[PDB]
This record gives C-alpha cells, sequence and structure tokens, in this order.
C-alpha cells in the first residue's frame, strides 16, 4: 500500500488454471480488551463474515465498541496448490484491516470499501493448516476517509465514535474473505477501454504479467459463444464488426479471454473478464451514452439490510434490482462508499447506469473551519486520493459505472475547499479519461456561494427544500428550488443531476392535509420537484434520496435511521415508490 | 444414499457453489429437456436462497412444478487420483441433479441433502455444467402432502396444501462440489453415557474400503488429545469428562482418521460430540439424570426475502435471542432445517427437538385411505424419518425426535399409520425419546396414537380459537385438558406450541385479540396453569418470530403468532417470556 499508487489484483475466479475457495462462514469472534492472534481464540462468540457485527449480537458492549476486533479460524492450503502461487484477500475491511498469518502480520490496509490481500506462498505449505486471524478496527480519525473524532465521556469515561454523516458507523468483514491460487507466470490486471468507430466497435486493452513467461492471446467472445476477434500481445486494440453495443435498458456483454501461452502453444494462465461497448461523453447540457443524450431516474442507495447492516447479501442484490426493473429505474448512485465488486458486475448484466462514489462523506462540519491543519488537511486528501485510486483501479472497466463522484456535500462553498479539491478530479480524469467527473453538492453551497464546482463535468445537487428551508411550504419550497436551478444553469454550461431530494415518511401514516412524515407529504414533494425539472432543460437526471430506510448513528431527529426511503428496510413499496414508477415508465 | 457433511480436511478438499445461478422455470415450449441445453433466461437467482419472494414477479411466485438452476463448473486439476462428487443439502421438495446433461441423482426429501459421485463423468481440471431441477409440487404422497388444481373459468394452476406456512421451494441450502480419498470415510456414529463422573462414548465409523486401519483421537477444548482407540469400532471412556449441559455447552472433537499399511494417514474426519444422556422416566425429561424444562420456541426457517433460505446472521442473531431471553430450547417446526444450524446449536447449548417434514396430515373428509394418506403416502414418511436420523443421530443438542406435527390422531386409519413410524425411529437411534406434536381435536379422549409415544408434545390454542377473547373460561378448559393427559398417561407432556396472532404497534387495556397485551395475558396465563401441574416438561411458545403463510383471509401477511417480528423486533411478549425464563 504506496502513496500515489494502487496494488490489488484482478478479481480472483476459477479457472482452468487458477483455483478458488470461499472462507466465508462463522468464524471465531472477540472485541480489542492483548495481541489474540498469537494463539488461538477463546471465545463461544462467533460471527459470520460476509456480514458489519454490529447488529449481530445482541450485544450493547459489541455494537457500542470503539477500537479493534479479531476475527479468526484455520485454513488448510490444499494438498494440490504447490508449485502454484497462492494468497488470502479481503474484498473489504469495516475500515482499517490487518491480515495475520499465524501471528506474523501480512498485510495492514487502510481504506474500508476495496480489497487487499496478501502472497502467501513462502509463508505457509500447500498441504499445511495455519491459523488465519483478521483485525479489524472501525475507528474513524480526521485523516480517515471518513472522517472522524473518538471522543469520551466525562461521567462514565466511555469511548464513543464521532462522524458526520447519516448512516451508521457499522464495522468488520462485510465483504467475502477468500484463499485463492494463481500460476507463477500470471495475469494481474487488465485495462479496458471502448469505443466506436462508425458502427465497429473497438476495445483498447491492457495486460499485466506476473513474468515475461510466454505470450499474451486474448479471444473475445459474444453472448451467443462465438468469439468475434482475437489479438496477441500485452496491448492493442480490436476491432468489432457490427458491434452490439451495451446500452443502458439493454445489456450486451461480450466476454474478454485474456490468455497467456508459454513457449508453446500451450496455455498457463487465463482469466475471463466481460465487458460492454459504450462511450460516454458530457457535451455541454447534455450526457450522452452511445451518443445519445440520457437521463438518470433512480436513487442514491445504501449497503444495508437488517441484521448483517452493511454486509453484502446476494438475494437483496437482486430483489433490490428487480424492484428497479419494476418502477423504471435506470441508475441508482453508490452512496457515500465503493459498493461490493458483485454488485457492479450485476449492474453490467443488469444494464444498469451507476454513478461510483469514494467513501469521502461528511467533508464538512455544518450538519467550526473544515478545511485547516486540524480537521480536513493535506493528509486528509492524500487518503481521499488513496481511496479513489484503489476505487477506479477496480471499477475501471464495468460498462455500467459512467461517472465518478468524489465525495458528498463536502463544504465546498468554504475558503480552503478550492486547494482541498483542485487535484482529485485531476487525480480522477488522468487515471480514467474515459468517464466524466462529479461530486455531490450540498445546500449551502449554493451556485453563488460554491468555489469548487466549475472543476467538474457534471453538476450534482442534493436538494431538501420542502424539507429542511420551506418545512411543508411547498409552494415557498417550489419558489426556491427554481430560484437555484436558474442560478446554476445561468452560470454554468455544464448538465445537472439532482443526486438526493426527498421526507422522512413512515410506512402508514397518512394525512388528507399537508404533513411531513406522512406517505403522501413524500408523494407531494416529490411530485412538485419532477414538475420543476420538466421546466428545466439543462436537466439531465434524477435520483430520490433514498431507495430505502437505512441505519443512522442515533439521533433525536432520526426515527430508529434514516426514512427518507421510498421503499422500507423490509423493501416494501410505501406511496412514493408507486409515483415513481408511474412517471419513470409511462414517459421517456 | 448420503454420507457426512462435506468438510475440507489434510486429505478432503471442498468447494463451495452458492452465488447467482442462472434460473428459469419449465415452460411448454417445445423445449421439453432444458437440461441439455443453455437456460433461455436472463435470470440470475441466488442459490442459498428459495425464489419466490426474489424476483418480484407473481407468474415466478405462483408457479406450480419445475424450475432449473445452472452453472458451469470447474472441477480443480488437483483433484485427479481423487474421488469428488456433487451435494445439495437439500431442495425445495423434489431435486435432480444433472451433469452435464446426465441425469445423475433424483430426490424426494424436502430438506435433507442428497449427492452424486461423478469421478468418471467429468475430467479433474475440466469445466461441465451443471444444472438442477426442482419440483415444487406436493401430492397425496409428498411428506407434506397436498393436491394440485385447476382454477375454473382462468384455468391457473394452483397448489393446495393442510399446513400453516407458505410453500417455498428452491435451493433452500447450499450446494457443494468436493473431494474424498478413494479409501475414505463414510458415515460415522457416537453414543454418548454418562457413568457417574466418567463419560463414555461408542464411535462407529464406515469406511470405504477395509484396507489399512482406523485410528481414533478425542481431543479437548484445549487442545490436549484425551483418549485414543483402534479399530472400526469401539468404546471410550473420559475421565472426569466434561458434560455437555443445556445451559453450558461443551463439545469434545472426535477425529477419526483411516491408517495405511505404513504410518500415514490416507483419510481423516473432525467430527464434534458432546457427553449428555436422554432419559425419559415417568413424567421426567432428565438430562444427564437431572429433571430439565423445556423452555422457547417452535421457529422457522423463514426471513425476508430469501425466504426459506439458511441465513448465517438472522442464525446467528437468533440465537443471540433465546439467550437474551433465556429460552434454552426450541423445535424445528415442520421440517429438519439446515444441518449447520444443528451444529450451531451444539456450540451454544441450545436443546432441540428435531421434526420430520410432516405436517397436513389432516383433512379437517376420511384423511387415512386409499386416496388421501395410504401406504405408499406412509412409505415416503418412513424414508423421512431415515434421513432425518442419518444426518442428525450425531448431535448432543438434538434431544427428542418428533414424528409429525398436528396429525388427524383422531380419526380411524392414524393408528395403523403411525404404528410402524416410532418403532423405526428407536430402533435407527435408541439414545433418544420419540413423539409428534398433538392436535387440539385429538383430545385426551379422543386421540389414539399417544400411547405409542415417549413424550407428549401438544398445541392447545384455546384462548385463541376456543373460549376467544374469554381467558378466565379458557383457563379451565386448558386444566381440563391437562388433568386428563396426566390422568390417563405416564409421561411428560410439554406444550409443544401455544400463543396468539398479535400485531406490532397494536395495543390496548382490555380484553381484545390481535393487540400485544393480549398476547402477554394469554401467554401468561397458561404459564400459571403449566406451574400448577406437575406433569409437565417444557412450555415452547408459537413462535419465534411471524412467518409467511398461504395466502388467507385470516392470515395477515403470514402468521403473526410471533413473538418477535418478521425482522426479529420484540413483541411485549418476547419480554414477558425473558421476565419468566431468566428469572426462575
Amino acid at each position: 500500500a504506496a502513496q500515489g499508487s494502487a496494488g490489488s489484483m484482478l478479481k480472483p475466479q476459477q479457472t482452468t488454471t487458477r483455483d478458488l475457495i470461499s472462507l466465508d462462514g462463522l468464524w471465531k469472534f472477540a472485541l480489542a480488551s492483548t495481541q489474540p492472534w498469537t494463539s488461538q481464540l477463546k471465545t463461544s462468540l462467533e460471527c459470520p463474515v460476509p456480514a458489519s457485527y454490529n447488529d449481530i449480537f445482541a450485544d450493547s458492549k459489541i455494537h457500542d465498541h470503539v477500537g479493534w476486533v479479531y476475527y479468526q479460524r484455520d485454513v488448510i492450503v490444499p494438498k494440490g496448490w504447490s508449485e502454484e502461487r497462492y494468497l488470502v484477500r479481503c474484498e473489504a475491511a469495516t475500515h482499517h484491516g490487518r491480515i495475520y498469518v499465524n501471528g506474523n502480520l501480512v498485510a495492514d490496509h487502510v481504506g474500508g470499501y476495496t480489497p487487499f490481500e496478501a502472497d502467501i506462498t513462502d509463508l505457509v505449505a500447500a498441504g499445511e493448516q495455519f491459523r488465519l486471524t483478521i483485525a479489524v478496527d472501525n475507528e474513524l480519525t480526521y485523516q480517515t476517509i471518513p472522517p472522524g473524532k473518538v471522543e469520551i465521556l466525562e461521567a462514565t469515561g466511555k469511548k464513543v465514535q464521532t462522524y458526520q454523516h447519516d448512516f451508521y458507523n457499522y464495522a468488520g468483514l462485510a465483504r467475502s474473505v477468500w484463499l485463492y491460487s494463481v500460476p507463477q507466470q500470471h495475469i494481474q490486471d487488465i485495462t479496458v477501454r471502448t469505443d466506436v468507430q462508425g458502427t465497429t466497435g473497438l476495445i483498447d486493452y491492457n495486460v499485466v504479467a506476473s513474468t515475461t513467461q510466454g505470450t499474451i492471446q486474448v479471444a473475445v467472445i459474444d453472448e451467443d459463444g462465438t468469439t468475434v476477434a482475437t489479438s496477441s500481445g500485452s496491448n492493442g486494440t480490436i476491432h468489432i464488426p457490427s458491434v452490439h453495443l451495451w446500452q443502458p435498458g439493454a445489456a450486451y456483454l461480450y466476454q474478454l479471454h485474456a490468455s497467456i501461452i508459454d513457449s508453446s502453444k500451450k496455455t498457463i494462465d487465463t482469466y475471463k473478464l466481460a465487458t460492454g461497448i459504450r462511450t460516454v461523453k458530457v457535451q455541454g447540457t447534455q450526457f450522452l451514452i452511445n451518443d445519445k443524450p440520457f437521463y438518470f431516474t433512480g436513487f442514491g442507495k445504501h449497503e444495508d439490510t437488517n441484521i448483517r447492516g452493511k454486509g453484502h447479501d446476494d438475494a437483496y442484490m437482486v430483489h433490490d434490482f428487480q424492484l428497479l426493473h419494476w418502477m423504471g429505474a435506470n441508475s441508482f448512485r453508490t452512496s457515500h462508499y465503493p459498493y461490493a465488486e458483485e454488485v457492479m458486475e450485476y449492474a453490467d448484466r443488469q444494464g444498469i447506469v451507476v454513478i461510483d462514489e469514494t467513501p469521502a462523506v461528511g467533508l464538512a462540519f455544518s450538519i467550526p473551519a473544515t478545511f485547516s491543519p486540524d480537521r480536513i488537511n493535506n493528509k486528509t486528501r492524500e487518503a481521499h486520493a488513496q481511496a479513489i485510486r484503489e476505487l477506479i483501479h477496480r471499477d475501471k472497466n464495468h460498462p455500467s459505472v459512467v461517472m465518478w463522484s468524489i465525495a458528498n456535500e463536502p463544504a465546498s462553498n468554504e475558503d480552503g475547499a478550492r486547494e482541498y479539491f483542485a487535484p482529485l478530479p485531476k487525480l480522477a480524469r488522468q487515471l480514467d479519461p474515459t468517464r466524466p467527473v462529479t461530486f455531490a453538492n450540498v445546500g449551502l453551497a449554493t451556485y453563488k456561494a460554491d468555489r469548487i464546482a466549475d472543476l467538474f463535468d457534471v453538476l450534482c445537487l442534493n436538494r431538501y427544500f420542502g424539507w429542511y428551508t420551506q418545512t411543508a411550504e411547498l409552494d415557498e419550497a417550489e419558489a426556491a428550488l427554481e430560484e437555484e436551478l436558474r442560478g446554476w444553469t445561468e452560470k454554468y454550461d455544464k448538465p445537472i443531476v439532482m443526486t438526493e431530494y426527498g421526507a422522512d415518511t413512515v410506512a402508514g401514516l397518512h394525512s388528507v392535509m399537508v404533513t411531513p412524515w406522512s406517505e403522501e407529504f413524500q408523494v407531494e414533494m416529490l411530485d412538485m420537484y419532477h414538475r420543476v425539472f420538466d421546466r428545466f432543460e439543462a436537466m439531465a437526471g434524477e435520483q430520490v434520496w433514498n431507495f430505502a430506510d437505512f441505519q443512522t448513528a442515533v439521533g433525536v431527529s432520526r426515527v430508529d435511521g434514516n426514512k427518507k426511503g421510498v421503499f422500507t428496510r423490509d423493501r416494501k413499496p410505501k406511496a412514493a415508490a408507486h409515483l415513481l414508477r408511474k412517471r419513470w415508465t409511462n414517459l421517456h
């Protein structure tokens, strides 16, 4: 883990040449008390892996814990492995993960939403058994990339985790853990850039191999199963005659088979990696996927379900996606962190557009000046960029991912904000020149007051007039909102997307009168917002906040988390769901 | 036709096949044999789950008949010289495994494993297309029984059945590819006895071939081996044993290895056992020779979207909620649950009543005849006992088998039907008492099955059905029945189920059903009566949590008799229970 760079490999898969093993299951679990990774574990406490631990146990001490926790289990390297290089991966640690093989530290990793792994091949032998213990610290600071500070309670002395975001600070191994193998000479990375000449579809590729052994073949197969182009070399471009384009309601995916042939006509490594072929351009006030203009519809979302909290779930993913299709949503935004990788591949097959967001949420203090040597400084920017790299490295390939979101609701109206943010969108366009760049702008940072927006390609606005400013005054709110829309459309020649608009709603709370927290009120606000968007020709999309009720930090104005959900936390449609379905399916 | 739960050792390997499978349901195309081609679906269905609620699509949820799960599988290169097979922890009722178009297994239990040795069908290091066909149709001969019918006007197929809960279908439990040595261990058996302070156990391993020798280590929780033995089976004493107790789980690990001509280990298996005895004497249920009282619930394999699908987190949380409220037991309501739950219960010190999938042997027409439930049905019923007991025999947590829930034990034919069944059970496993859960109509007068069973499991719901909202009246009808049974039979009585429906948030200070308060009052008044009867052996409230059911004008989006909500939140009764169960 180095400054200015990203060292993950490709998403482990199984092949004729590589082997894959799941470490998911229950693991022994305990709380920081000393040096637990040097002996076995002493607990009847077992925690499921793909999951956040906080809610799992029905224990207050555990849920409330500030610091490190310890997952542990034994592992056996299959005896079939020697002559194969093998290693241990975490798709994500809560925030700060550490990997111990038997009681030597083998990896330390600061991102909370991106993979990390350790090559253990010289460290254990094929056929041998070791003690995998993984340490996850949930502590946020001013330098950690969702920012925060631990404090202490004057009377009881209890440790307490402050932060500036909405959603609860769920910790642990939220994403699958793996033990896999790769041949000594292997493909480590692949870069795919899809473009279109007339009707001919060309993808520039780039394959990275552990050594300089043999050569690099690439077959490119269609959905039916018949290869449609081939190539040699670590890099080039591939021509596809009469391409089936990946379309935002009509996913087409070709399968790029990268192989590492040895001296002779023999395959020694291979890797299957799906791409779809699509361009993304912003021209002025317009968002083009495949040179036709596009309008987002959908939600910012969360990784949040009932007991597992943030832990990725196969069936909620599929269900969630069906609800999107049910209502004719075409996109969503990975809200305030990168989601599980498997959600991105699913999004690709599913033909859903994604706004991929770094875990930079709450870069402000006004939910004290936020950009200084105290709160958000240069060491913080360093971590912010560190996170931009790992996200892009990981996600660069998904045709569904369509624009990077640098941050949520940063204090972009304050002195200091511009210096801070300047290198970040520039980093993004550099590492990946194919997609546009944005961040979701807060209400305070008005068109006048914001000093960041010009550095970005698309304008993403979060607004809540009918909620905060004009509380229940929908007409006075329609005033405020078009005031603001005008301001942006006049000052800038970018396209605009409402990334956040909504109102807390308690399922079953009804009222014939104007009343916030009533299914009815939610409808009305949503509806008048829509009416306003349609009168602005500069709008390029709309994302309700949020998909579904979700858990947040304890708070008096938070009714057991955030209820701005259009669906309940158990995924049941409020009235708003049906409004959105009616608008999204019945017009363009 | 099963084998020990696959596990990774030094000599066995093991891959999970869980994840997104291409999913499609059977239509009446030209394509009558979908298992020999790529599926036309662009639907991916998650595996550990069950499919009905997953797709937000009616036709899918409503479907009667076959569906197909399909995916590609790579047998590892290193697997050769080794023996490998594909296991299904469970299907919906009827599962068929196809390996490259080839029918390789066909299995009729709904909640137990089935598997296929495919070592000669696919080459190690090669890829194959695995497709699994699961049929959800019940009949008079399936183990939950029921008939399929046709809606007169529209023509739509519909599935009738007799039991409460919804008929969630699919691959509700994990799928595996796994390696095993040519000369492998196939089954193990453990029987734990207590002889004063010393624990004894009789191991019985069954390997594939008879060369080399069988060796056994028994390691304590601290890593130190504590008795050793040689031979395909023998009996072990453990000096000052650490007993598995309902309050305090303790699990010795039994390593059974298959030594060869030399001093090398060709195969090996790790099998957890707890040392504990179950005796029923008189009206008493004794665990390790002290009186025991079941506290807890009938439960269900039911969560929100995955339906019946096994779930690690809800598992762990559920148990944490038993601990929270001082529960000590539960009943695998109306089907054996997933294997790993039973394992977990072992580690957790939670006692289990293991029930077969046999509910709804009741048509309230005459239910026991050559039409509804005949010998053929009874064949299948004995098969489930075989497969249930074969799989679960080893668990210190499992403490009783439950033959069936709420059968018409009061009708003619009932007796001829059940007779062979508990005999079968006691023959397959002498170490545990046998029961079934008695329905309300089958009173202590009317019932004609009960004498044939070790423990009496009942599920009275007077305050609900009978003296609906008349608790004083229900109290009487309740104690009347308990006099009856305790007067008539010299056995332990456990209220297997009991309690009233309740809507979270619905409240009242008076006697009003469907209010949180009414539930507390019913549950309570029952406990008052249980405490007066010396023959009582345990109480299990009817239900851990709300669960989905067959659609009904009397079922508010499922059953709400649950003590927690479907997303597992405490109702008023949860607290009443916690108070009683922790404190005395």
